[PDB]
């Protein structure tokens, strides 16, 4: 557990693991606490969370400072990060208790109901991409429940996870309502096994989830999984090509490349295919490349060094397969994790890229004939986050809507997520929703209540 | 995989169990038949599900029968649980569309909502207690929602596996909608690693529902787990104890006592305790034990040799180590698997009954001061399936509801499942929700579209 800062290669801060004994009194905390926190109101929980809300609203800049240091994302869009955390706090604090009130059903009873009432405590365990949002997203929601919090973040971005835990004890939610744990990924296993921890939420990548769900389903405990993508960018004949250029460049490329929904496959039909990545091409040479402390930086460096080598592997072996290298495709020869934007086209059918998130700038282009293979394409993965398509025929939009196997379709937009809406996966990208009404009614016991 | 009477001990008739091979085509038809069941419009679901409740209804003594035959519970039960499966489909025919209607929010898309589709093929684990109900219970709202479905039930009801599948071919639904799999538990995991599976319900209890949540988990699967109860039926000074002493003895009595929710612990106040177990001790001496197609016959036999060993071995320790019987506590001296209407008393604390679920009619009966001593005690088991609180105090009636520990809490009156409300665990009776909105919901993508 380190902060390297990835614009560097510099180790900043070495940071000492929990050992199974302070993880232990720590659960002991969370679970003393818990009984006092359940019984709090929801004004008091309101207005710690816009407390917390004010502290991410008037230091976005120190905390976005934080982020960039620890993962490389532009300082610019790690102040947004901070930003739409902020957001999501105060969505639950106005939301959470109308989204919590009994629900009457008639039925012969005198009165019949259902309530939701908090579980315990939950584990989270987070990743690096976005260490402020993703930590909130859940957070919010989770502790307007009542629920108490145990947090398992990244090893990379430890100064990201104690600031989050400082904010929310500033913000004045009780010692043990919110904890996080400096530990590795071999410790989650302590914590899903505790009998004290009822439920667990994890973001991040594959095999850290599979390994989660499958703990938590043995100790007969709920989850939800938000896992990565191989987001369709699909883009038609009657869509605005400088629109879809513009905005599938930023899809591709912010947070340098790596968000689950990034557009990924670039699915362009045979009639606007040539003008589209002629201009995607011009569009993604002309980011800059640099120190993502400087507010002109398009791109910074990737997260980590293990981030760059699978990146340049997976490019690697496609090239030698014979994709088609268009742009960049090649790591940069400065200091830093730097990998440059990325175009791959003609990729043989088979290659294993196609299978594959590539969390860096790198954009795989294919050409389709029709609505049919375009469909087709675009669910040809394992994964099922986002995905995104560009028409302005309401037929074809619909097919879009209906036909596209992703927990997510916008049309003529990137894929955002927004607390005013459910987010999550279907497919190998997870299950569950957070955000939205269903985020809050994730980790809470609906209680039926019958009384004659 | 066979019918064997537990009125007699005879074996009935063997099944032969699906191959490998046979498992992969059923699979392969499912996946198919999926394909064209997803386009099917809400009226054709309706329709079937309606001509399913109409078999039902048709012949609830023929399928009562076969339920009785293979699992013993008295074919009045059984006629009952036929009517509840029929009242199930028929409510998710009524509602099921309405309860996947596209869910509108405001935002600055022309158009924001959540819309609902089905993910694919279920599986679903069942248990052979309540061999129809809770098929029909999984079965209605899957199949509304347009999934398809396959069932790995009991190995000791494969006749009324084979008659659900039957009544759904009957009614109309596709072939490969809904498909019976006779086969053995260690088959289950075959089913749920096959990726065109995408998500698996289990009902029954923790051994099972441990290995396939763990399993499902590993393969980023949802699932929802109905696991057992120890479920609480605390009395107390202002209840009607007499209605109190005739509805907990059915409670704790109904299906040979083989429910999850029967009333397994009765705990009851000081003031009451001595008159409401006199009572309750003359109610369960005067029941009918026999043949359970006898309409009088109140206890027929346990389900399985299994089943009587477990509750004869759990009962002798008991006593061993000081319990008291107050009525039964031994297997009958006749042909079947018959275990009387039994009352235990003065339970050693520590004893580890107190911790065990009695799926039989066994009554474990404690006494209390106060409310929060029948609240601590309610709760001291690892269980939380439902609760049932006897009172005419609204103060008293507000404590139980609010810390009660259970997935469903009933004041003067019996926990029941009903269509119309969602029904669950918590704690180690499991997660997720069956029956009301909750139920329809729980497989399907909701997926969140966004329209610039």
């Amino acid at each position: 557990i380190a902060t390297i800062n990835p614009t560097t290669g510099e180790i900043c801060q070495r940071f000492k693991a929990l050992t199974p004994a302070e993880i232990d009194a720590k659960l002991a905390k969370a679970q003393e606490a818990f009984q006092a926190y359940r019984r709090t109101s929801f004004s008091q929980r309101r207005q710690w969370l816009e407390n917390a809300a004010a502290i991410l609203e008037r230091d976005t800049s120190k905390f976005a400072e934080i982020m960039t240091t620890e993962m490389g994302k532009t300082h610019q869009s790690a102040i947004a990060e901070a930003e739409k955390s902020a957001l999501v706090c105060r969505y639950y604090a106005e939301h959470g208790e109308q989204f919590l009130a009994n629900e009457y059903t008639e039925t012969q009873a005198t009165e019949s109901y259902v309530c939701y009432q908090p579980l315990g405590i939950l584990l989270a365990v987070m990743p690096w991409n976005f260490p402020f949002w993703q930590v909130f997203r859940f957070a919010a929601p989770a502790l307007m429940a009542g629920n108490v919090a145990v947090l398992k973040h990244a090893s990379n971005v430890p100064q990201c996870a104690l600031a989050v835990e400082a904010i929310l004890e500033a913000a004045g939610f009780p010692e043990g309502v919110f904890q996080t744990l400096l530990i590795g990924a071999s410790q989650v296993e302590q914590v899903i096994k505790d009998p004290r921890v009822k439920a667990a939420t994890l973001t991040g990548s594959e095999p850290a989830g599979a390994s989660l769900a499958s703990l938590a389903g043995q100790e007969i405990k709920p989850t939800l999984l938000e896992l990565g993508g191989s987001d369709p960018f699909v883009v038609f004949p009657s869509a605005d090509l400088d629109e879809a250029v513009e905005v599938g460049t930023v899809a591709r490329t912010m947070n340098n490349g790596q968000s689950c929904i990034a557009a990924k496959r670039f699915i362009l039909h045979e009639a606007i295919a040539a003008e589209f990545l002629e201009k995607l091409h011009l569009k993604f040479a002309s980011l800059k490349i640099g120190d993502p402390m400087a507010p002109e930086t398009d791109i910074g460096p990737l997260a980590t060094e293990g981030i760059l080598q699978d990146i340049s592997r997976q490019v690697d072996q496609a090239v030698a397969a014979g994709a088609k290298i268009l742009l960049g495709g090649r790591p940069l020869d400065r200091a830093g994790y730097f990998y440059p934007p990325t175009i791959l086209t003609e990729i043989p059918p088979g290659a294993k890229i196609l299978q594959e998130e590539l969390f860096a700038p790198v954009a795989m282009v294919f050409t389709v004939k029709d609505l049919d293979q375009a469909i087709a394409l675009a669910n040809d993965i394992p994964f099922g986050l986002g995905a995104s398509a560009w028409t302005n025929d309401p037929a074809e939009q619909q097919r879009f809507i209906q036909e596209l196997d992703a927990g997510a379709v916008f049309i003529n937009g990137m894929v955002k997520s927004d607390p005013r809406l459910p987010f999550g996966g279907t497919k190998r990208s997870g299950y569950g929703r957070e955000l939205g009404l269903a985020g809050i009614r994730t980790f809470v016991n609906a209680k039926t209540v019958w009384l004659k």
